[PDB]
RNA sequence: AUGAGGAUUACCCAUG
RNA sequence: AUGAGGAUUACCCAUG
RNA sequence: AUGAGGAUUACCCAU
């Protein structure tokens, strides 16, 4: 294959979309970052390596920026105010079959679809209720 | 309203559909379990708690098994092979507004599109190159 | 430009080609791995340093799975039966032009060509005789 | 019938090629120089051994000189400016049948053919990117 | 895309130009080198790392050499006479935009183009005065 | 000669032009200045000494200001968010002569060429990938 | 609070 | 983190 | 750094 190349991280319907393409692959860390400063930037990194003797395990990271009320190539202070993290972390056995995966990547976007209790929950600054 | 509803996980075209139901809330840990014996169901669980004091703080878990049915002592009991772990932890600012929140989903949905880079490393058991 | 890149490492024609393709590269070591259960999976690691002043030194590494199923306890599992090791060691001295790298490739290429004394020998469970 | 005989190391066509013949075989150590000088000869070895109780240890090595003169003293010889050196190490189970050591064997064939990761970048004076 | 691709680092009108191509990137710091013996080649090599929590640091190297035949012990050997060394960092703050670190490029080449006061002291072994 | 003149930095076709001027001679260190408050203008110094018995080293040092929402003649802080800082260090031993050095600004030129990698990586906030 | 730190996964480890 | 600090250049030195 | 030293293969071992 070759999986290293740009996509859309937000979809907006073709319009307004927010597209993030490779930027870095130092280490064997897979790194994608949109199209601003990179204190704006939405970033993606990924990687994987044998965690024990037993598994496998991918550390994928994302970084949000906060949108409304932004300034776009502005200095925005504190940092911690204008960005949200995502940090994954996915153990898979050494046993897990290509089919095993990709019942576990379902399970993934099943688990984020829209609808669902975890993102409308997000969604809404809110809890479970 | 309520967002502590059940869901389906797993989408395999309504037939052999994994769907998962709430089942705990005990020490504000939303927990949702399969159709099956504890020790073969998926698992999904769920927490916010306001971490800094100006963090909230989600984290989500998810146990995808391996089923199947061991011998023990001469008796077949249902277990688990083996188990991938999902583990992730998001931290948003409070001044995120529920927009700003909307796309984070959106990220996080886009991330794991069919097709997109990080789901295809994972379902072929390969990195991204 | 990289070679750090998906290839065939077992050619069966078109069929039961074994292809291996990367899966990290930490601390200077790249490391491929054929695709489905890692448990029997093939593993080909690769690095370069400056073992002394006028020295530069490749460890090359693949391992060969035997296929095979394990049951236990009626629990079965995709394993390698065994796995077959191959550790080498290249040194080049730091005067040697493309020209004689090239010549060193040939003389490893030759060494296990079809039909000479070594690969023949290996093939067949046999020494030198 | 025997395989300890006379072959190609670097074929050069028809022309440059380099050919190593036998010269010894004490100790269960084979060994191939090729002719001219021994100063600027290449030396291949290879040998066999019962490394443990289940395997077989294969310690195949290659010398591949850097023909020069050497004056001193108004006096000129034949000998190697320098050398690279090949060490590798082969492991193979006794449960191997001859169809499992002809697949490890187009193994290490596909490793170091023409433009694949490896020997491409031994090729030029290069490690993996 | 990719932008770890070889590079003219030399112009000389085509004829005698010295180029440079990828040729390592272990631990994350990716190297150029030019097609020679590694003693006489031609170095690049490039690294980032988020220094501070607010910025981004570049260190970049160029080795240029001076090719030279040395006869040691009787032999000739391909060697470097010596060697200049070009050493630059470059900190950029999380807050410069793709177009603010354009201007940082345009400034580096103005910096160094024919005729200005920096490179037209440099190439006549001078100071600025 | 006389080379410590004025000359253009940023060159953005005879239009929006960035002009730097001597200002500057204190110990030998020539700088030159834009016009501008100096926490907002670019700056370039540059000096040479012998800093070993083998060895010239020239010192040049460029500070480039953060345009993008900068307020002219204003109050920004804290000054690390508004400005890039570009250290270059060049080592030339004693032996090179007037061609030898134009050779090492030829390459510097070359490895700031538009289009290369390294400068497209800087320009685009990225690493090499 | 961090960790391309580990897990048998609502637990354990290291450093602010 | 600095250094018109040094190098044999992905290393070493001094001070925040 | 070598070991026709061992390996659960980027570990372990004498020199």
């Amino acid at each position: 294959a070759s999986n290293f190349t740009q996509f859309v991280l937000v979809d907006n319907g073709g319009t307004g979309d927010v597209t993030v393409a490779p930027s870095n692959f130092a280490n064997g860390v897979a790194e994608w970052i949109s199209s601003n400063s990179r204190s704006q930037a939405y970033k993606v990194t990924c990687s994987v390596r044998q965690s024990s003797a037993q598994n496998r395990k991918y550390t994928i990271k994302v970084e949000v920026p906060k949108v409304a009320t932004q300034t776009v190539g502005g200095v925005e202070l504190p940092v911690a105010a204008w960005r949200s993290y995502l940090s994954m972390e996915l153990t898979i056995p050494i046993f897990a079959t290509n089919s095993d995966c990709e019942l576990i990547v379902k399970a993934m976007q099943g688990l984020l679809k829209d609808g669902n209790p975890i993102p409308s929950a997000i969604a809404a600054n809110s809890g479970i209720y």
